[PDB]
């Protein structure tokens, strides 16, 4: 596009602040920002806040969102569709103009790993060009294996196609599919749909906890079947709902957008390879390493 | 196909009458008939009662279905496969040939919300080229949720390929990827596979309800990651049947085949999109849209 | 490969033999082996004792597998990463060079029915040439459904692509997709992937039935909606674990590496189809048949 020649807009951290006690403001941007998806390639992606997928957001089950979008972009429209929610799309899901903000108003109050992305058309183009998110909904009465839980982390599932060709958006094998983990705490990583940072820099972990993983296949377009090598899923909760409870899973199959809460144990030291274990899209970049040590 | 050049058979009614307290005839037709697939583009299609998908059929559960097929196609066989049924499939789905007429009989004896499609080889043919639809079975005991429906319809995803292209069939991705609905009450729209129809004349309802949509993935070949934008799923029935109860889903996974009973409640007046949230298919036509006002 | 030109190494039976009331041996080769995927078509694949999948095994929730693996293989290392199992990936599913062996031990503690393979980089190489099998855990308690069932058999499913090319592998459709059937007990077939056995030599039953299958797709890529034409599964046990239990379903949904137990009664004698209901991979090679007969 020639408006986005050279543009690269530096990362812009997330902002979020309570204001009630079921009440929470986030003001993202909408930003054109380079992202190393591979090494050596450079994805000039449409992002919220210059990660893509964009920053991870967490509320509160029955916490109202007050949303402001920042439209950072010198020419296209951009909008926020979260699932968390319940709200009337073509109100309160609209664009936002270049140059403008927007704020919008609706509840979560379904507990969940859910998607977000940007909701104006072509809904495909935006995510694919690196639209799309993660916002958690904490359970009000949090989940029945909680206190099992050592330590939690979250990934994401995404696509890379060709550069904004719609074309092959629509009918293209992905180049690259990319694990990223976004941060929960101080000190966790904070990462963008790669192939290799999350191979190069594992996530870290000590021998015989039990992990929780928040994820979510965000797509634009492929089903995800993920899996951790070494382990067997003892709970996992479908979309991180606590009623949709399944024990003793080897694989969880993700649809376009689809988000689980799944619990394993490490049981011995050494470094365990996380997949979509569609081997294809593996092959692309879909693998992440988890590094277990008696530390 | 030679005796297809010029072939376009009006659209037969489905023919039901109930004969016994749990046994009910059915009688449709095979044909050859124009169904516009998008904007300019006609698929001569090979269909049950001149609708791809055919026409909705909905029986109780313990219902037997004693069936009629009536072959009008000049010079391909068709069958019928309901897999609602327990039946023999090499004695009760065989072909009836040209212009001729066969009666199975088979019962229903398992709730949900199933997949017809012709069983004649090859199936991939028959399938691709329109011959699907959908039966209901109705639980004997409704499902758990049925006091807090306001409003139902039937959704049904399906594929088109370039046209009676075997090669295409079987290696290429789906030229489009449509909705339709299928009437369940006097008034509701009764359309065809396409990639506008339930766009320009949305479903409708009205500000608050809770809705039901009885869905199903006919294929030929994809899976669907069925999402209605602005809301959570409040309760999703795998294939229909009220054993197999989920709560609280941004998105349902959908086999190719695969059926769903979901329910979701629509807050707010406004325009609310329903997709496979696989992003490439819903820009090749899957998008639907349901208008809620408040009316 | 030139060190695999005209290699073609016979069939190596498993071995498994009880050690302890909690240990089982296990000792299977790596090896190449000329198996004809579909009609005069012969892939000489990289296998466990020279079938692909692999041989069958089956052992008790809670036994500890004391797993050798013997390198037949020239040139290429072979691995093994059985998904039952909880093991640091890096220490317990490393290479055996060629000529060589190697004894790895890790415990089932979760019972289903978990994909084995190659753990090799790259690991699609290996799934995708042949490298794959199942590892069924028998639960401690059974199933709820135990008593109802009366014959048993094992299926698996599987792409074959073009002979070792990684960008078919990776980026390609598949050109076969395929059912083998493994042994349960004496007297069952033992199949390889191929397009053509099981509907020669159809699984038998006898009318009126409750059959169970041990299933899982092993991939490499797809996903797989699993069908039995003329019935409707009454139980299934998602991964094959008691706990994650439907009823009622059509069609399953089985991620890449998915397995379930799916049980279903076939009430009238005659052939029933048994399909990946994504027809395209059905109609490249994706169907076995179950001859029901008053016997
Ligand atoms: O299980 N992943 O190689
Ligand atoms: O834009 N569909 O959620
Ligand atoms: O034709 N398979 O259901
Ligand atoms: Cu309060
Ligand atoms: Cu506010
Ligand atoms: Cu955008
Ligand atoms: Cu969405
Ligand atoms: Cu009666
Ligand atoms: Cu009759
Ligand atoms: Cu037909
Ligand atoms: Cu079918
Ligand atoms: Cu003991
Ligand atoms: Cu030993
Ligand atoms: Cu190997
Ligand atoms: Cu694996």
């Amino acid at each position: 596009i020639a408006a986005h020649k050279g543009v690269n807009q530096a990362p812009v951290p997330l902002k979020m602040e309570r204001v009630g006690p079921h009440d929470v403001h986030i003001e993202m941007t909408a930003q054109i920002t380079d992202i190393e998806i591979d090494k050596g390639k450079i994805y000039k992606a449409w992002t919220f806040n210059g990660q893509a997928p964009g920053p991870l957001v967490v509320v509160n089950e029955g916490d109202t969102i007050h949303f402001t979008l920042k439209n950072m972009d010198p020419v296209v429209p951009h909008s926020m569709d979260f699932h968390a929610v319940h709200a009337s799309p073509s109100k309160d899901f609209i664009d936002v103009m270049p140059n403008k903000s927007g704020t919008f108003t609706y509840p979560a109050n379904k507990p969940g790993v859910f998607m977000y992305h940007a909701g104006t058309k072509p809904v495909l183009q935006h995510i694919a060009n690196g639209m799309h998110g993660v916002i958690i909904v904490k359970p009000k009465n949090g989940y029945p294996t909680d206190k099992e839980v050592d330590r939690e982390y979250v990934l994401i599932q995404n696509e890379w196609y060709k550069y904004n060709d719609m074309n092959d958006f629509q009918n293209g094998v992905p180049s690259y599919v990319v694990f990223s983990s976004k941060a929960l705490k101080p000190g966790d990583p904070n990462t963008n749909g790669d192939t290799f940072t999350l191979k190069e820099k594992p996530l870290l972990a000590k021998v015989g906890e039990k992990i929780r993983l928040y994820i979510n296949n965000v797509g634009p377009n492929e089903v995800s079947s993920f899996h951790v090598v070494g382990t067997v899923f003892d709970d996992v909760y479908l979309d991180g709902n606590p009623n949709n409870h399944l024990q003793g899973m080897q694989t969880v199959m993700l649809p376009a957008s689809g988000g689980a809460v799944v619990e394993f144990t490490v049981t011995r030291p050494g470094t365990y390879p996380i997949v979509t274990h569609q081997f294809n899209h593996a092959q692309k970049g879909a693998v992440a390493m988890l590094k277990v040590t008696e530390t």
